[PDB]
């Protein structure tokens, strides 16, 4: 790396993993549209493995993003449309709540009060249904905005239902390999496990548990590599050669509704830039973040917006990531972690090291 990116990373890094206490941390910086990689630490402390580019980290939420794009792309394909009503894709989803829910709405958690999380004890087909039918809306749908995976795991379950492929099937063939993110898994093959880190918690080492919408909400697992190629494409988007994964991407990062300065996407979150620093690095925190707040519609969508500084955080019990971008400068960065610390943390990292650039 130039000694300034070096420079940069290591002085804002460095203390960050100190104070924290992260046992393994794995960043890339895009540059003008080329990648830095630095890593550090543990990966397994038992078997002092280190951190390299081909540790294979837990995304947690940063799933999202995916989630969102593969959506994108079945709607550029013809294949659904964020107007449509839930029930034309699950029938049996027959109360009378699900009225006028729309796929806009699961996708954007502004149903009317969907769960954070979907119950432990919801397991089959069946408990789902259960939950979907019997699930009570505080508010009216599209007004108030409350992040939630069983809201996004939900819109992603049923995206893919006219292709007739299942949510990893259709993660796979359409989004990862044509992006060549072959390092990038739901369910991470007996070859890889190997590269696969342990997320840490409390001292004790641990990996993300499955449940229901895991693989819709978080359940991807990728490298600093994949993730930096991620982040290339989110980017330049017209640089990717399939057509609807392109316009896939572009649709993800349109604005549909409003909060406080802050705009909702499909998965990812968006500021306009140049941004307060106060605002992203204090919206992050999970009072803020996770908590019920109004929306405003914006009709139509604004299209995707190169001055933005878009992001998404995201975490598992024993993982803690960051990704942020900004398309107009050519600059992100992508913050990989075995351990889960507080979000404004990274948010403040990010920013510093981004601001420098
Ligand atoms: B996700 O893993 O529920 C997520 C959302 C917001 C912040 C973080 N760290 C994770």
């Amino acid at each position: 790396a130039p000694q300034q990116i070096n420079d940069i990373v290591h002085r804002t890094i460095t203390p960050l993993i100190e104070q924290q206490k992260i046992p393994g941390m794995a960043v890339a910086v895009i540059y003008q549209g080329k990648p830095y990689y630095f890593t550090w630490g543990y990966a397994d402390i038992a078997k002092k493995q280190p951190v390299t580019q081909q540790t294979l980290f837990e995304l947690g939420s940063v799933s999202k993003t995916f989630t969102g794009v593969l959506g994108g792309d079945a709607i550029a394909r013809g294949e659904i449309k964020l107007s449509d009503p839930t029930t034309k894709y699950w029938p049996e989803l027959t109360a009378k709540q699900w009225n006028g829910i729309t796929l806009l709405h699961l996708a954007t958690y502004t149903a009317g009060g969907l769960p954070l999380q979907v119950p432990d004890e919801v397991k089959s087909s069946s408990d789902l249904l259960r939950f979907y039918q019997n699930w009570q809306p505080a508010w009216a749908p599209g007004t108030q905005r409350l992040y939630a995976n069983s809201s996004i795991g939900l819109f992603g379950a049923l995206a893919v239902k006219p292709s007739g492929l299942s949510f990893e099937q259709a993660m796979q063939t359409r989004v990862f390999q044509p992006l060549k993110l072959n390092h990038t898994w739901i369910n991470v093959p007996p070859a890889e496990e190997k590269n696969y880190a342990w997320g840490y918690r409390e001292g004790k080492a641990v990996h993300v548990s499955p449940g229901a919408l895991d693989a819709e909400a978080y359940g991807v697992k990728s490298t600093i590599e994949d993730m930096a190629r991620w982040v290339q494409s989110n980017l330049k988007p017209l640089d990717i050669n399939e057509k609807t994964l392109q316009q896939g991407i572009q649709l993800a990062q349109s604005r549909y509704w409003q909060t406080g300065d802050m705009y909702q996407g499909l998965g990812w979150e968006m500021l306009d830039w140049p941004v307060n620093p106060d605002s992203i690095i204090n919206g992050s925190d999970n009072k803020i973040a996770l908590a019920a707040r109004p929306v405003k519609a914006i009709t139509p969508p604004t299209p995707a917006v190169r001055a933005s500084w878009v992001h998404k955080t995201g975490a598992t019990g024993g993982f803690g990531s960051y990704v942020a971008f900004i398309p107009e400068k050519e600059l992100g960065i992508v913050m990989l972690a075995n351990k889960n610390y507080p979000n404004p943390a990274r948010v403040d990292a990010a920013w510093q090291i981004l601001n420098a650039l």
